[PDB]
């Protein structure tokens, strides 16, 4: 699957980094980054559906 992140949609909140760290980490920034832009990690769908604003797509 390919990982990516609207920084413009993100508010920086964590929760993806919650669930699936491996894949995501809340920057200092206050931003995600997208530690493994391709993964096979099924976390990586659940923290797209757990955003709150939609910023991440996994294809
Ligand atoms: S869950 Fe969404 S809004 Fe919250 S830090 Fe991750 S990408 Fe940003």
């Amino acid at each position: 699957m390919k990982v990516r992140v609207d920084a413009d949609a993100c508010i920086g909140c964590g929760v993806c980094e919650n669930l699936c760290p491996d894949v995501f980490q809340l920057g200092d920034d206050g931003k995600a980054k997208v530690l493994q832009p391709e993964t096979d990690l099924p976390c990586a769908k659940d923290a797209a559906d757990s955003c709150p604003t939609g910023a991440i797509s996994v294809e």
